[PDB]
């Protein structure tokens, strides 16, 4: 199944946001938040915001920060690209150990949506080759973290900034620069044509396997260039020598070579699924990553 | 898609309990640590234990507790149903509002996979007709919970305690009562056959409705006894009274009552979907419940 990393020291820094009438999450780091910084918007400013012009505008007291019950000083404030950075008066006594990453599509990570400042749920995403996301955020949910988590490190990759007409999510990295060619302006946006993660796609049916399940499999094999062939005609993501190398593990623990199972996938991209499932899907998942797949095995 | 509750609370309260060489998790609230009474079983006293008579020969000072690398000293123990309850000489700073509360059948929760006390994942299960859930469990996850949370309050529903020959999971509530017929010891033991869970599925078609997929809504109505024996055949779940209830605030939403919801179900059961999708799916989901459809929903 999806699984999303422990989220409790992320909910520990979620706080709340108003400016005017608009109302989102912080993420409150040592005696910094951090937030999107559409949060200085009207209406009359989200179609075209010249956003060094409003900032320039804005004093510390237009900033109400709430922790719970308390209003925490904001004493300075900057931006970064499309991040605000505002000082407060007070140091968040639990800032976990952290650091900024910026990651590549395909990868996964948890999110932690949260609304006025309180966590609501916790799922897992992949940053998608076309980085949208599919994610689940409602009005309010902008400055929503995902992150991940290694030992008791806190890698915050993503801040969420905005739902695109066709239902996925757009938002930047902790640096305030978007993932894909997305603006934080109040105007329909696309993205560009999104392709399969075809590395994930090749974990998840070797985790199909390890549990028992393999109808799926072939006697067949195939080169890995004749592999990409086909994988990029069904707008499948091309395999690399790098991910040929990163599927060993799970390779040799499962007895099949990974150019065999791409032989499997590739029968199934050609046949379809013919009605059978795996893992309980009709379609194939491409959202567990290689690691993903191993750690949960 | 499946969405967990925040864990933290959870994590806070989350120990580890060893006896000899046999670790697994338990759960820290105020004084008492809650955990699987198998604890206190050899690897080869799993096979089938005599728990009273295990207990008898174990005192306070057998049970190594540790949050963290940090010691609990346990200062009384009891044995409830197939559980465990240890006191400890410290109340857990970290104590949420909780309850226990024992689930029925299709209801969700969520799950704080845990290992030597040290949270690993969260995730979303649902409780199976036949009493078993689809968890990830792997050696060492005895004693990690499942639960929800409303407002400021943790409803632990699930500890967990084995696997089953098919691999799905079997555990109790925080009583120590097992979910469906299952008993703690390393015995060859069967699940039920299991069954789609139809009130969630209903929710399902009312989130579709919400969402302007409604070409399934069909002009007819039933009964609730005619629904019911039709539903069987397709190896689908009885509604209960209490089903009828849930579905409520989905049915006042929509304004489509819900026996007419079930009798656009029994067409889709008797005629199949004829090609068509719902909610860009084939496949009627049945792992999320009303309070799910309207959690995300809104
Ligand atoms: C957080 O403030 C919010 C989250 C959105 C709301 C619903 N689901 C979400 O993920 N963000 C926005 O509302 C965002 C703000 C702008 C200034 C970046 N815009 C947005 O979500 O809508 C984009 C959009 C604009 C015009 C249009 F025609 C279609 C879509
Ligand atoms: C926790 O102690 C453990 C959880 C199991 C182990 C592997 N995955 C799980 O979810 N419980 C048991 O091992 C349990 C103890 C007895 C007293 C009930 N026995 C059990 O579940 O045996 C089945 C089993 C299947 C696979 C496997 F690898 C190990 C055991």
């Amino acid at each position: 199944r999806k699984m999303a990393f422990p989220s409790g020291k992320v909910e520990g820094c979620m706080v709340q946001v108003t400016c005017g009438t608009t109302t989102l999450n912080g993420l409150w780091l040592d005696d910094v938040v951090y937030c999107p910084r559409h949060v200085i918007c009207t209406s009359e400013d989200m179609l075209n915001p010249n956003y060094e012009d409003l900032l320039i505008r804005k004093s510390n007291h237009n900033f109400l920060v709430q922790a719970g019950n308390v209003q925490l000083r904001v004493i300075g404030h900057s931006m970064q690209n499309c991040v605000l950075k505002l000082k407060v008066d007070t140091a968040n006594p639990k800032t976990p150990k952290y650091k900024f990453v910026r990651i590549q599509p395909g990868q996964t990570f948890s999110v932690l949506a949260c609304y006025n400042g309180s966590p609501s749920g916790v799922y897992q995403c992949a940053m998608r080759p076309n980085f949208t996301i599919k994610g689940s955020f409602l009005n309010g949910s902008c400055g929503s973290v995902g992150f991940n988590i290694d030992y008791d490190c806190v890698s915050f990759c993503y801040m969420h900034h905005m739902e695109l007409p066709t239902g996925v999510h757009a938002g930047t990295d902790l640096e305030g620069n978007f993932y894909g060619p997305f603006v934080d302006r109040q105007t329909a946006q696309a993205a560009g044509t999104d392709t399969t993660i075809t590395v994930n796609v090749l974990a998840w049916l070797y985790a199909a396997v390890i549990n028992g399940d393999r109808w799926f499999l072939n006697r067949f094999t195939t080169t890995l260039n004749d592999f990409n062939l086909v994988a990029m005609k069904y707008n499948y993501e091309p395999l690399t020598q790098d991910h040929v190398d990163i599927l060993g593990p799970l390779s040799a623990q499962t007895g099949i070579a990974v150019l065999d199972m791409c032989a499997s996938l590739k029968e199934l991209l050609q046949n379809g699924m013919n009605g059978r499932t795996i893992l309980g899907s009709a379609l194939l998942e491409d959202e567990f990553t290689p690691f993903d797949v191993v750690r949960q095995c």
